[PDB]
């Protein structure tokens, strides 16, 4: 014969504990310090691997050219330091939530890293 | 006014997109080293985060002390490469397929990690035979 078995929510428990990790900032081996003209500076500590499965950008920056190994500082500027981290808490727990007033900004920095699901939520939004 | 949306199968999108980098070795971070018995020696690189995601036992290895940050090669012993190579499998892939007189081997390796989602399901199938 033949076994087979298939957890079903194990990938929504699975990416639970890795948020987990990501806020007890462990095994972490990129660090983005995001920059915006006139806003305090901010530092996001997350997993590469995490980032290139929600983002292609994020996996082309991780997997192109001379990298650093154990820990990556990567600077980030033309996004607001807000928008990148609803952009890795969507990546880390695949949900997102902002006010009424960000949904263009967010929407641009989804863009800016082909995040295309939640491009298209906030397209619906502004647009309802 | 506030917005919020969940994408319900991210996770799963993620977890292939994950599975793919580690069948092109990019972005790995461990190298587990399966020599068993006398059994042929096989090499499986995976993602620490991964792993230590669906196995506590592997997050425990991967989160104390100082690690040596960059590739560390770890010596496996006590579990043989193919059930090992199918709890990786499981932990990128969340299911598991194996032979009928083989379920106490990976229910063995499974415990040996503590994946209690394949432990009770391999137990439920040894009392159900
Ligand atoms: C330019 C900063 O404005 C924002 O986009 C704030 C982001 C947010 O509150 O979700
Ligand atoms: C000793 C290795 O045990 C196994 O993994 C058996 C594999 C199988 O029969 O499907």
């Amino acid at each position: 014969r033949t076994f087979s078995y298939t957890l079903e929510d194990h990938t929504k428990q699975a990416f639970g504990i890795m948020n987990e990790l990501r806020l007890s900032q462990q095994l972490c081996d990129v660090t983005l310090q995001v920059k915006y003209q006139d806003a305090p500076a901010a530092q996001f500590m997350a997993h590469k691997v995490v980032l290139a499965s929600s983002s292609p950008v994020f996996k082309a920056m991780f997997t192109n050219g001379l990298r650093e190994q154990g820990m990556e500082v990567v600077s980030i500027e033309g996004i607001h330091p807000k928008v990148m981290e609803r952009l890795i808490e969507f990546a880390y727990t695949a949900s997102i939530s902002m006010g009424e007033k960000c949904v263009l900004h967010v929407m641009n920095g989804a863009v800016m890293y082909q995040i295309d699901s939640v491009v298209r939520a906030c397209a619906d939004f502004l647009v309802q």
